[PDB]
Formats: structure tokens, sequence, C-alpha cells
DNA sequence: CGGCCTTACTG
DNA sequence: CAGTAG
DNA sequence: GCCG
């Protein structure tokens, strides 16, 4: 639905950022919790006692609910240093953090002109820096269709039977998508093997993938374009999977990332373990069978939840 | 007090 | 391994 | 940051 406390999490937000690009990541974390639960809320926020009864929502985190409904502003945001908006021009780059957004200020970086032609990039960092403006924009979510049938196209001319399915935001129903995640697999339970690195070399001599960041096993993190003019660099991630893992493969690749977080954290509490290769008991333990995600929910006993109801 | 998901690539 | 990322 |  709709968010009842924008005039809230749209403060907190700023001073969650400011954590996370500093380096403080499980404050940072404490931040965007507070403020995944305030935004699914049945209606706004009034009272401190009615803020602290929320989960997720301490003394602390109440207190600065209060002052935004009180103060009408957070004081807090008073004194974010001058180097957060820095330091997160710099890890928007693909490929840099924290840790090397901190070191370029510590050396003097200010801008992306300084990081251009001063700074030490790694080979991923310098493709990022490359399509820096593209990776900030979400495409179109026909555009994702049109990439995952470019995906799906090249694979299935090796093998008709591969199974290929935009997961991520994409099957998650969004609107927009921040790059597209596309899994690959074979009912057969063995097809799969022997054409990643193929199926790389098709879409790369055609034209389509344009850089690579990272190639595994399973998992390949790239760059592509669709042809044609006005197309902008897009994000493309892959990964190919046997078939035995699928329920789980395609669990863990449509998360959300917060949405896996919480399953996985559950399935821990519960003597489990839950990962994308299967949903397992403590140590390893035993593999549960997971024919399909219904399982993995059935047997964590959770209510089933359709990929877009998969927030956190 | 102390975890806060889990696995994988890069160098 | 640390850093970064899905 | 919050929570067990
Ligand atoms: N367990 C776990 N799963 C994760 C994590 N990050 C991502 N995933 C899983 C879940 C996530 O759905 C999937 C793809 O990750 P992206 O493509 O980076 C983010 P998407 O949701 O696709 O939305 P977009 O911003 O692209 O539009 O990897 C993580 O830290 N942990
Ligand atoms: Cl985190
Ligand atoms: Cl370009
Ligand atoms: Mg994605
Ligand atoms: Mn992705
Ligand atoms: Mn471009
Ligand atoms: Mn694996
Ligand atoms: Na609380
Ligand atoms: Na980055």
């Amino acid at each position: 639905a709709t968010n009842h406390n924008l005039h809230i999490t749209e403060k907190l937000e700023v001073l969650a950022k400011a954590y996370s690009v500093q380096g403080d990541k499980w404050r940072a974390l404490g931040y965007a919790k507070a403020i995944n639960a305030l935004k699914s809320f049945h209606k706004p926020v009034t009272s401190y006692q009615e803020a602290c009864s929320i989960p997720g929502i301490g003394k602390r985190m109440a207190e600065k609910i209060i002052e935004i409904l009180e103060s009408g502003h957070l004081r807090k945001l008073d004194h974010i240093s001058e180097s957060v908006p820095v330091l997160e021009l710099f890890s928007n780059i693909w490929g840099a953090g924290t840790k090397t957004a901190q070191m370029w200020y510590q050396q003097g970086f200010r801008s992306l002109e300084d990081i251009r032609s001063q700074a030490s990039l790694t080979t991923q960092q310098a493709i990022g820096l490359k399509h820096y403006s593209d990776f900030l924009e979400r495409m179109p979510r026909e555009e994702a269709t049109e990439i995952e049938q470019t995906v799906q196209k090249a694979a299935q001319a090796f093998n008709s039977g591969l199974l290929c399915v935009a997961c991520g935001s994409y099957r998650r129903g969004k609107a927009t998508c921040g790059d597209v995640d596309v899994l690959i697999t074979h009912p057969d339970g063995r097809s799969h093997r022997g054409i990643f690195s193929r199926l790389l070399d098709s879409l790369r001599q055609e034209g389509f993938l344009t850089d690579d960041l990272v190639k595994g096993e399973t998992k390949y993190l790239g760059v592509c374009r669709l042809p044609g003019p006005g197309r902008r660099h897009r994000r493309l991630d892959i990964i190919v999977v046997p078939y035995s893992e699928f329920a789980c493969a395609l669990l863990y690749f449509t998360g959300s990332a917060h949405f896996n977080r919480s399953m996985r954290a559950l399935a821990k509490t519960k003597g489990m373990s839950l990962s994308e290769h299967a949903l397992s008991t403590a140590v390893p333990g035993r593999v549960l069978p997971t024919p399909t995600e219904k399982d993995v929910f059935r047997l964590l006993g959770l209510p089933y939840r359709e990929p877009a109801e998969r927030d956190w």
C-alpha cells in the first residue's frame, strides 16, 4: 500500500544513510529496520508509547519519532558530517564501498573528477565509474522484460529446455528495476551444466554484454545494453543452478534481501539453515526436500507469501 | 553482553 | 584474509 | 540503532 509516516521516515532515512556511508553498519541496520516498520504500518503513528510498542522501535528511536512529530524537525540531521555527501558520491561507484570511500576522502578527493584523475581504481570500480549515471537509474519494467528475453533467447539456442526466469525486483512485480537478475536451470537436472561460459560468449559476440564485473562457478555479474539508440547500460546478473536446488535458488534470487535475511534468521532460530542451495538442519545437518517455494515456508511454519509480498 | 543471513568472487 | 556484492 |  502507501506509507502513512513518510514525514518521519524521510527524516530518518537521511540519518540511516549517513551512518551507512560512514561505516556504522549495525546502527544503520537499526534505522533501516525501524524505517521499514514505520512504512508498512496500518495507520500514521501518533505517540511515543505508541511508537515503542512497535517491534523494531525502541526508546532511542521512539524519542526521535517524537522530536519529528513535535519539533517538526530532527536536530540530529543538523550535525551530519560534511563528508557524508562525498562518501555517498564515492560509494555509488559499483565496486567501491564504505572503506574505499573513506580512504579516498582521507586522501583529499572530493569529486568524481578527483577519482578519475588521481585515485587508484580496481577493474570493477573503473567500470562502475564509467557507467556512474546509468547505474543510478532504475529501468522501466518493460525494458527489464526485453533483457530477460534476450538472455533466454541466447540460452535456449543451446538447449530449448533451459528454463530462464528474471527474479529479483522484477519477479516481485516492481514498476522499475535497478537491474535484471536471471536464474537459469533445467528440469532434466543435468543440462544446466556446460552452458554458462558459452552463453556469455554468445551474448558477448552479439554485442549485448559490454563489461564483466564478476565471473564465478554459477554466478555472473556484468553489464549489458539493448541494441539501437536511446539505450542506457544496465547491470545484469545471471546464476545457473542445478534443478535440485531450484526452489531455494528461486526463493533466494527473488528476495527481497531483507526478506531473505528474516527468513534465514527464522530458520536459524528453529535449528535450521537456509541458503540458495537448500534448507537444512543445524550442525552440517540434513537437507530437507524442497520441490517448491511453498515447501520452504511450510517447513519453516510460515504462511506462504507471493513474490509481490516479499518486501521485508 | 553480543548477534544483527549466508555464500561467493576479487586481489 | 578484507572488501564488496547478490 | 534493536532485540533476545
Ligand atoms: N541473503 C541475501 N540475499 C540477497 C542480498 N542482496 C540481494 N539478495 C537477493 C535478494 C534480491 O532480490 C536478489 C537480487 O539482488 P539485487 O538485484 O541486488 C536487488 P533487487 O531486489 O533485485 O532489486 P533491484 O534494486 O535490483 O531492483 O538477491 C543479501 O545481502 N543477502
Ligand atoms: Cl548489514
Ligand atoms: Cl556510455
Ligand atoms: Mg535486482
Ligand atoms: Mn542483481
Ligand atoms: Mn551508457
Ligand atoms: Mn553455490
Ligand atoms: Na519495541
Ligand atoms: Na558501491
